[PDB]
């Protein structure tokens, strides 16, 4: 449920 919030905000930081 929240695993995946917390890559998420890594995942984005990149994103970038």
């Amino acid at each position: 449920g929240a695993a995946l919030q917390i890559p998420f905000a890594m995942q984005m930081a990149y994103r970038f």
